């Protein structure tokens, strides 16, 4: 259902990327940063001895109230940091399963995407379709107020203020995530180049184009299907809509990475197919890997977990 | 997957009906109606001899901009109009299958929902989920901040916009759709009153417990089953949850309609169980009739079309 | 599952075309032409006050029964004419939603096929299989004992009896369908040259070998696959077969129709795959165009009915 | 999906039976009695030394020329004889499976049903649908033109020609076949009380009413939910159709059968309900038994055919 | 698909238990105890800083050679061990997920079953099928050689050989799992009563019958529906399959645990239907609650992993 | 999902073959020949008396004691024999649909395999999975022990069991079967090459690799897939799994063949695809023929059984 692994290996992408790409996210970051974070720490009703659990809010561009897991190991002196980010509708589960890092010494946070499965907010405010899909949430209205690019936002002010914390070595954070939390770690790396590590599994919010080319815009990008459905069904205006979608393309993000980066992709993925995860992994110029299992379909896969763990071991000297 | 016929025409619902009922939503008519609607009428692309196609605009609550197509007829005096509402997550649809009412003497007007597949402006400004699902869409806040809640007024305002049209008689005002524009006539003719004709055909949004306890909250219900498990697992807030969609539950407005109510199930339908549309049926208090399909799905049932017409004429002495 | 749109507009069909396919089509336009449609009228329990609906009902070649809706606008003088055509196993319909052209002034006729949802007659009398399917129904018979020929036939004999309607002018007359109905359109404009517009949409019927070729000789093709696992499980007379099948193949028809064509058509259609319909498309010789809809499939398509009617409104002066 | 086995076995149907059910049948008798069955015998391809292989033809009610393989074995003097049937849409199958019973002596005939995948001529000349399904075929027309008695019909009429065989004990036949051929089997032995044996395998054509109450209208029994989807969508004329389909209801026929009776029934089975199979097996009043496989659906079921064999060589001294 | 909780909660079972229940058991439990394990210690090549990670093997019962993972943290002194055991086909998975519960400074064990997707030693040697499924493993071989019976006694070994290690307090000592694992805790918690804490997620292996009542022994319970479709097809032996898989029936161990026990249940789980959950849980004697998701299957329950380890982490004093 | 017909019978095969194949495999036939059968016979419980049935049971290597049916015509002299070998999970089947050969004359011999659905035993004795599938049973043990290596001995063994037989000519012995049963007739033909007649419908364990690279280790094949999901997740050792495979992979072994062999293949089969078969096909070099049933996929095809017979009854004079 998609090329060769021969020529995924050549492939760049498909998806266009606007002329003021730059320029757009230049101005993004600035208005990120021009917002008061406002922290506030809560204990959360999960403890363990040999850690503070805590459930941190921070307010993001918007005025959103953004909410993330916050595990910080009782040892002393500073040490590495990992940010998790999760799937699609999904939030950032359970606490107990981060404290595989904890047990490693690392401070551990992960955040709620706005209005999915957690308790980050989305203020909305925008125009066009809300009720499916925060791929084209804002599509139809400005730009600037695409959600993806708030939430884009939310992660790199989140890694801002995570280098900030007084237990974090500002030069040892990596991120992770698999799906939809893998393409908010390529955005949240390439919009806070200080990102040391980062860990993208089968990156969801790439290389759209090509997804619907190989008519598998459906599952997880089934909302692009339903936008051209239901607001240009003879495509008149397609390449406005794949050019404008190419603001929160991670692929295009990509370039500015610096940190180094370890990939994982399923040949039997059609839910993110393997092309779209060559291709961000290919406009990526810092150091990288990426390992591929013919037999996995968009899924955890076996072994992957450990190489992850290895690779943000590498944060320690 | 239901109860027999023989129950279900003596079944009066399951979800739980607000203590608050009627002042929440006297208190959501009050604010509607101190709502400057500036309504704004536009010359459609779709023009035909006989009648002015017209892309109608006005404010709801909230400040969200609210569109509608309206046709109108070439013709002398005041008649009946019918107002059409459309299924979850479609729109007005096209213009010309709307000319049959028109052939008929009738001023249609097909509303677009906030946020879905047409041009109605969803506000936002809730806290909660806002990935899949209108009718969670604000559950996570105040009661008054329920989406639709506001859409219910939607249907409520553009009634009472319509009987001051100049060519409209205000007492021979009629309302139909089906699903969720099924539930929406029900809506509209129970917040206001005056509409004299409802079609209401195999209605969504009633009886949401319901669907719950069948196991049928999936297909156009899955949001309720999503919200429940990410947001209670374990249903220790079932009754405070279910008891809240109470409030948008039009089985529970229904005692309020007064026009005349003709409906139409299909046993066959596990999208709107038949108990819930039953539910809403025998909550009616004025003149009303259903017509059951036994093999019938959630679709269009042959020859239902026709008897909504001739029961929609008798608006005509 | 298709060529690419590139190559579906050259291509111009595969299925065979019998070399004496003229003079089949003549031979049975003689013997339709031959017949005494005995023609009837009966007042429709369905009543509007702005038309008149009849059942029409005449006979067809092989004494056949024939039944079609007949709506005439109470209107004075002579005017435009649809004659719609239905999708396979279903009927006329409805006579409210054909009001929609009513209301434009313009008889409206809905002709039932042969032996399948409505009440029009199939004398059968053929040997082979009668069990599933009216493409193969005739087909180890004579050639000219072929359903579909008759039915052909009928649409052709129709358009003939509404061109002689006092009403009608017989330069005004348009048709119209979807699926089957989009192949019986262009089978009629093609018998019956005199037809002055044709609306044919996602059109079944065309270019059977294509749709084995492809592997998509299932759904509403499956009766193609089912005859030869059973009469010709090693395809040993596969050229014969499909060249008889190309008597009946809208698209060898297609070069003798003479009025304007409108044509849809879905990029994720399989059930009519996109390349059958562009064949028959490809062969038209006079004034046409084709909408395509890169994300429907075998369904209507959104704004195509307000286009379809504006392209039949164009009968007026 | 249906009653306990407790409760299957004190089942005795649901479709009712038409008050003049006998002297439908004995009329229909009579027509085909009076039949000059025309046979004829042609040598099949097939060929092998120590058999004889005939494609035989007779002609039953309406004209009708019917099908049937006949194997005759080079043995001297009379012996027992198995007419099988098949299953829906299929038609009397190879030539060389029905050597087993040859090779026990048995002189074996397989006949093929009018219009399905067979030989066997369905003459048509019925009002209605004409497109998909046997069992609705002619119900719209006189009970005396449903397909389905013809069919029954043809099946008593060669068993009598079988009967009349010069190596045939006319004491000594049975009839076998699985679906479809199981209800055909019964048909059979009802209608030639001479058939001595009997072995019905999974029934098809049975207590149609219990189906549709069961929602298991469909899979094989799909025509009976389309009838009235099209035909009578609200079911007015139910009791009147299930009535009429009570003419070719294999229970009804069961209290005419005097051979013995051997039957099996897969517990799984939803293309035909367990409760018809116990149905008509429940009104048979010969010698009977029935073999219950709680883990099988609608297939073979292991053993039953070595239990069938031995059963059908009970027709030896 | 399952009764109603309210009737779950008073459920015990329907599948029988041999008469020599105990008497099987404690001899099998003298087989065990009288095997030299010879243990073997490898570093694993997953190595981390703060732990010991190493792929501890022994041999179980038959001569069999079992396999486990084993992270001993690097701490001084003795303290609680968790023994996880993985679902249907799986195996122990990677190290890193393990080290949540190393963070709390325990050693933690993660057995491989026999023959399945890790590096434990089946040694087979039975009669019967062995192409699919380990429940019917030696069915038809005598009891003492099920292969469910070698596996349980294994969780009981392994439970024992980590009791004797030197860095584990023999009394703190808690199992774990999800489906096949959840009921290998249960079994392992029965066999070896000294273990003092038990999570069951979900457990695979209990109550038998009651799967096959519900027409649900398909999917991870299919090979019992395949064991009866080959070797007794009409179930002639039926109550002595179902009394000899009692054997290997957890529901029938469960009387035996002295540790606390913590479960949970989807209600939507037909993998491991409701009531065979129930059945498990209201056989158990010790301390226990049970956690009930009402959308959740066979899946893992969102923050029931939180509950499990503060459950373990009661291990410490 | 394949190539077209035109490569198909091009094609050769992608599966790699050993080294060393023939020093296996004329090792493997070296194990089976010193093996001592001790054959016992013993009377069926199903008698006709026309024939002898006996169950015949022989031991293998390894110790495994193998069943086949076994049917003798009362017949005097030496005739030809038919050596059937079933499906993948099932069994020998009925002795009844065995005597259509048997009224032939012939002798007819139907092997059970080893723990799949029959009385054949597997001893086991192998490391590594053993939960699902046969063709990767005893892949991660020594080659020699590998399950199909043993069961490929088996069919050999018995061809020279049944050439010994008194009432049979062993230069008169044809083997046949369908899938496992078709790949099994090319194997026992290819081992015991006095075979004289080969019969392979749609046969299975041909070109593993090409069932890969095509996508469809799946359904038959799925535990090609599960092995490398489990034990080679990324593949390393590729090219040495299906080098090893290719010690059991028919199409290797078919070189050997000397018997006519008759194959069938069924374009739509995704089971065993059309190359794979035909890569069988191809190598091949004694007399063969193959039939293409263009729309059949893995199940019997119609006349098939027919040609079948015909051509093993060329085993007389
Ligand atoms: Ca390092
Ligand atoms: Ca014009
Ligand atoms: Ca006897
Ligand atoms: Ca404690």
């Amino acid at each position: 259902f998609d090329m060769p692994l021969q020529k995924l290996r050549e492939y760049t992408g498909t998806n266009p990327c606007p002329e003021d790409f730059d320029e757009y996210w230049n101005r993004a970051l600035d208005e990120m940063r021009s917002v008061d974070p406002k922290i506030e720490l809560k204990e959360s009703s999960f403890q363990v001895s040999f850690a503070e659990c805590y459930d941190l809010y921070f307010t993001g561009v918007r005025g959103a109230r953004i909410h993330a897991k916050y595990i910080k190991p009782k040892t002393e002196g500073k040490h590495p940091a990992l940010i998790r980010f999760h799937g699609y509708s999904s939030n950032s589960g359970d606490w107990n399963d981060k404290l595989n890092y904890v047990a490693a010494g690392f401070t551990v946070v992960a955040m709620d995407v706005r209005g999915q499965g957690g308790q980050s907010q989305d203020v909305g405010g925008v125009t066009g379709n809300t009720l499916n899909g925060h791929i084209i949430r804002g599509l139809d209205d400005d730009a600037d107020n695409m959600l993806f690019r708030h939430i884009f936002l939310d992660t790199a002010q989140l890694a801002g203020i995570v280098m900030n914390m007084p237990e974090v070595d500002e030069d040892r954070v990596g991120v992770m995530g698999p799906s939809q939390g893998g393409g908010l770690s390529l955005a949240c790396a390439a919009l806070e180049p200080r990102v040391r590590k980062v860990v993208s599994e089968y990156p969801f919010l790439s290389d759209y184009k090509r997804v619907w080319d190989l008519d598998l815009a459906k599952n997880a990008y089934q909302e692009i299907t339903d936008y051209f459905r239901l607001f240009d069904p003879r495509h008149e205006r397609e390449n406005e809509v794949f050019t404008k979608l190419g603001y929160i393309d991670v692929k295009n993000l990509a370039k500015r990475i610096k940190g180094d980066v370890l990939m994982c992709v399923g040949l039997m993925d059609q839910v993110c197919p393997p092309s779209t995860v060559f291709a961000a992994y290919n406009n990526i110029q810092s150091k990288k890997d990426i390992k591929v299992y013919p037999d996995y379909g968009h899924e955890p896969m076996r072994g992957f977990g450990d190489l992850a763990m290895q690779f943000m071991l590498e944060l320690y000297s």
